[PDB]
């Protein structure tokens, strides 16, 4: 089998992206964020908090035939952000574009924190790291794609973000028509749960290329790129009348600004980020102080290739027994 669904910015900065999945019978479709960085499917729900709703679509387990309580289970998951929510646990029937999982744990919030509260776009995740991550306790659950895979055509799924744009999610196939040259693949640590990968290096703009391995997450969860700090002084560096603010909480540039690209390396290939895709915007509304797309990972603890990278490539998450990650330009 395989799946294959259109995902969509939530807004114009590409903050993040959305993805409607069917959840149970008759289908009621919810429009969630696909998180390589995570591992639990939860959504906004009927048991959620009256109050800590606002715009968002629900799951609304007894209107589900499928649906059945998984007894005893609950969840509670706090994200890098400092986001978080928690609940009970279902089993029902799980569909992304075309592709049915059933029996898969769908956890239902019965509270969120307060910025998923005040997203009106996003009813929940859809988590696609491994299933060693999920939070379902007494009994762990495993996460749609592990579920999915034996059946899947090839055990891959596949991430072609869009800049300002839509773009796609699929399952179980590699869609040769998607990217120009070749897909370059590069190993993979599953030891802390997540798509972790060895970045060979990085350019800034038309600079040469620095040698040295970055050790990273490919986190589609994440919209910018963190990098360590020598890596992202260097590249501001490049950009008149940038600066670090502790105020703001990063980077922040001259609106004014054309922002140079980004390189990063893939084995032997390379990826350039094109400097537009590091933008992100007045850091309040009418400011001429615009927030960058490139942070330091310093005191994250872990470098994130998150959607600033992951949309310049179509990147391919291989679910063989030895997973591995594939990059290609686009």
């Amino acid at each position: 089998s395989t799946g294959s669904a259109t995902t969509t910015p939530i807004d114009s900065l590409d903050d993040a992206y959305i993805t409607p999945v069917q959840i149970g019978t008759p289908a009621q479709t919810l429009n969630l964020d696909f998180d390589t960085g995570s591992s639990d499917l939860w959504v906004f729900s009927s048991e959620t908090t009256a109050s800590e709703v606002d715009g968002q679509t629900i799951y609304t387990p007894s209107k589900s035939t499928t649906a059945k309580l998984l007894s005893g289970a609950t969840w509670s998951i706090s994200y890098g952000d400092g986001s978080s929510s928690s609940g009970d646990v279902y089993t029902d029937t799980v569909s992304v574009g075309g592709l049915t999982v059933t029996g898969q744990a769908v956890e239902s919030a019965k509270k969120v924190s307060s910025s998923f509260t005040e997203d009106s776009t996003i009813d929940g995740l859809l988590g696609l790291a491994f299933s060693t991550l999920n939070t379902v306790s007494p009994t762990q659950q495993k996460t749609f794609f592990d579920n999915a895979k034996a059946s899947l055509d090839s055990p891959v799924f596949t991430a072609d973000l869009g800049y300002h744009a839509p773009g796609t999610y699929n399952f179980g196939f590699i869609d040769t028509t998607a990217y120009t040259g070749s897909i370059t693949y590069t190993a993979v640590s599953t030891k802390q749960g997540f798509w972790e990968w060895t970045s060979t290096g990085y350019a800034v703009g038309s600079g040469t290329f620095k040698s040295t391995s970055i050790d990273g997450i490919a986190d589609t969860g994440t919209t910018l790129l963190y990098l360590p700090a020598t890596v992202v002084s260097a590249y501001w560096a490049q950009v008149s009348g940038a600066k670090s603010s502790s105020s703001v909480g990063g980077y922040v540039f001259p609106c004014s600004a054309t922002l140079p690209s980004f390189t990063f390396g893939v084995g032997s290939a390379r990826i350039v980020i094109p400097g537009d895709y590091i933008d992100f915007g007045p850091i309040s509304t009418g400011s001429s102080s615009c927030f960058g797309g490139i942070q330091s990972s310093a005191g994250i603890g872990i470098n994130i290739f998150g959607d600033v990278a992951l949309k310049a490539a179509f990147v391919v998450f291989n679910g063989a027994t030895t997973p591995t990650l594939g990059f290609a330009s686009k």
